[PDB]
């Protein structure tokens, strides 16, 4: 893996060193607290906050009742049709791994070595230069896998 950041602070703003092209990995390793209710993995177009950055790729595990990940994209402000996943991985006070595939036509996830969503671009991955890292959770690290 490459460019790697250690224990970054959450909430977590950070450049994304190279493209996305088809088959970049971006590994994200963590901890999910007692208390979480939801977090955050965007993908986004910069680091503006007005207007808030179009984010091409929101992934949203959310811990109430039985729990779920929400995919979706933020253009102009606002938010497009929600994917919901059911089969939710996380959990309260567990480690996860999450691996971010690029392909062509869509992003595929994988989380703790099995496979768990697609989501079909709405925006140009070419435009995805920032990730941001939000909401209840502790991040050990971030790596990337550029192809
Ligand atoms: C209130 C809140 O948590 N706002 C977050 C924001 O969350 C929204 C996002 O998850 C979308 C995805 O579809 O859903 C929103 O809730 C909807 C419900 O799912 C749905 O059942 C209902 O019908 O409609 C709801 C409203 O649309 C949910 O509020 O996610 C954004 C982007 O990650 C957050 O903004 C980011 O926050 C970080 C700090 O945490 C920074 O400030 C970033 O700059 C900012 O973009 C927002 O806090």
């Amino acid at each position: 893996l490459q460019n790697i950041i250690y224990n970054p602070v959450i909430p977590f703003v950070g450049t994304i060193p190279d493209q996305l092209d088809p088959g970049t990995l971006i590994v994200i390793r963590g901890h999910v607290p007692s208390d979480a209710d939801r977090f955050q993995v965007d993908l986004q177009n910069g680091s503006s906050v007005k207007p808030r950055a179009d984010v091409a790729f929101h992934f949203n595990p959310r811990f109430k009742r039985a729990g779920c990940i929400v995919c979706n994209t933020l253009i102009n402000e606002k938010w497009g049709r929600e994917e919901i996943t059911y089969d939710t991985p996380f959990k309260r006070e567990k480690s996860f791994e999450i691996v971010i595939m690029v392909l062509k036509d869509k992003f595929q996830v994988a989380v703790n070595g099995k496979h768990t969503l697609l989501y079909g671009h709405r925006i140009g991955p070419e435009k995805i230069d920032t990730l941001g890292i939000y909401g209840k959770v502790n991040i050990h690290s971030i790596g990337f896998s550029f192809s």
